[PDB]
């Protein structure tokens, strides 16, 4: 048939990382970023923060379809992300870089997101390994919330209090779609924050969330 | 049959459900395929970007032939080329937006009702519609209905050579008030108006960090 | 389209990833430098920011590694395939941390297949402000940390943290560590000895081929 993941492509001898066009179960094309280097390679990347050039404080319609630049930061979009994580079993990996260049990460057994009707519900496996600690199981079975759509289990607005979008609760222990605040920041838990990573007051330089059939 | 069944613009591609910026190949009026950068993010999406400065890696002080055909890198800085820019904006009405960024991460912009450049025979004459809006202020209306000039081909209205004088390439009049193809001078410079300058923006003595020029069907 | 020069001829004036066809007609996406010295160069190595680790083994250099988005080594099999039929000039481009440019050029450039240990076959130096720091390495095997093929009793890949056609050991070390300017450490950076010497590591390095 044809390539359906970055796993396929790597196996087919595409060894350099970059944008490749894979085929959704639905088929229908869809060009994605492939990380062929990290942890044996073949990861499809749906989120990337690198320099704070793209504004992530976006609404529902935008997160649905995705936004950003293949040239920089981006969200692959929730419909795509669902299509992508729906049919085998993908394992999520997160990669975080502080402004020292100390890498830290988190690996998870499985990773699925429900369709838009299910509100892009997070179905997270269990923390495997990762020097950044588990700052995401906390958000299991919890709908995705955006500025123009409050779904969080909180009386106020998590998306707005911490200026981001996430599967918020009351509210978060992770906030990778938050403000790009450049290292330690006075403001509270509103940067690119990994609770168990560098706490609620440090915003990483680099954030990447990627998948790969386990 | 791909000339017939492909997209004509970055707008078409947005319509067909490409929401990420990047290089897509579109088909020009003469059926010729061309790979352009689509900015799908800014002010609505569907812009075809034709110039981009960002880090000063590419040298923009080039002769006529090179501006004609295009030069640079999809990976970074670039000019799409005068023939292409003309073919883009010939049959139809396209609006132009200018995006700018300084070294303290201020974003500004300027937008224009229409934007057309003639063919080479007409020396890529600029035909600029009215200023719509922008925090950058207007620094392009001044250059309306002027020829494009390079160092090795002078078509301005200055007794001298603007392109040489201000080390760029533009629809120079006498001489300029914007100079987005000037030297990558990195913030405030001591040299006069030879940077990537937008006069109503940060004047003749500050060169921006980023510049982008893009078109969308009006 | 069989090379980047073909593509330039067909009106592709911007540098970027295009897919060409290997002489056996296998497709391969390569970086085409359409700007330098007349354009048409297929790029097979690139350092620029120090984000990729170049201190790799034989398998990894054989197949290629890195990102289209940044730094990479096209892979030895591909570099062989590319320089297999005909004659290809080599250009080495170097940029320092004051943005000064230096280059080197060579009449011809060929690397043998894996059997002959990706042996280096180089033509005459023609010119370049970096000076000739590659001829010294002509007719040598490629070495990595795990497969030592040099003419030194020790391991050169390990001694100078890179991968090259090491003799005893090197006068160029472009796959060395990204050390960022002048370094006290001896000869283990992105080093071109006739250029900035054994103690300066360049900001940018590119190695490219084009039909002669
Ligand atoms: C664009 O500029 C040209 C000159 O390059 C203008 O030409 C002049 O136009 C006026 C009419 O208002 C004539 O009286 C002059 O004699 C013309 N000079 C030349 C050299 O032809 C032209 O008018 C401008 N066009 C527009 C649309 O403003
Ligand atoms: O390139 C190899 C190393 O660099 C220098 C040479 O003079 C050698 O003596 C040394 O071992
Ligand atoms: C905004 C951005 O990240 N773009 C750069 C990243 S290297 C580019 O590829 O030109
Ligand atoms: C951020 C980046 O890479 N630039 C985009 C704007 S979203 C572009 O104009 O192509
Ligand atoms: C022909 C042209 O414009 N290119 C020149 C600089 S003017 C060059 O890079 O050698
Ligand atoms: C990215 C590349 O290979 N070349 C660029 C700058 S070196 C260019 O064509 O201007
Ligand atoms: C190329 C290289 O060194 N690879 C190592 C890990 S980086 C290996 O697992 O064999
Ligand atoms: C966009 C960019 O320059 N980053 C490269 C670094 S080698 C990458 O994504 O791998
Ligand atoms: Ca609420
Ligand atoms: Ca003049
Ligand atoms: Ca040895």
């Amino acid at each position: 048939t044809g390539p359906r993941t970055c796993k396929d492509l790597l196996d087919r001898g595409h060894f350099l990382s970059g944008w490749h066009t894979i085929y959704l179960p639905d088929c229908r094309p869809l060009t994605v970023l492939c990380d062929m280097d990290t942890d044996g390679g073949g990861w499809t990347v749906f989120q990337r923060r690198v320099d704070g050039s793209v504004d992530f404080y976006r609404d529902w319609a935008t997160y649905k379809q995705g936004f950003g630049s293949r040239l920089g930061e981006f969200w692959l979009g929730n419909d795509n992300i669902h299509a992508l994580t729906a049919q085998g079993t993908s394992e999520l990996r997160t990669d975080l870089v502080d402004f020292e260049d100390n890498y830290q990460f988190a690996k998870y057994r499985s990773f699925k997101v429900a369709d838009e009707a299910e509100k892009y519900n997070l179905v997270l496996g269990a923390f495997v390994e990762g020097s950044a600690g588990d700052s995401l199981t906390f958000h299991n079975n919890q709908s995705f919330s955006t500025k123009d759509q409050d779904n969080d289990l909180n009386t106020g607005n998590c998306a707005v209090m911490f200026q981001g979008a996430w599967w918020y609760k009351n509210c978060h222990t992770s906030n990778l779609n938050g403000r790009y605040l450049r290292g330690t920041h006075g403001s509270f838990a509103n940067g690119i924050n990994w609770k168990s990573g560098k706490g609620y007051n440090y915003s990483y330089k680099v954030s990447e969330m990627k998948v790969r059939p386990a």
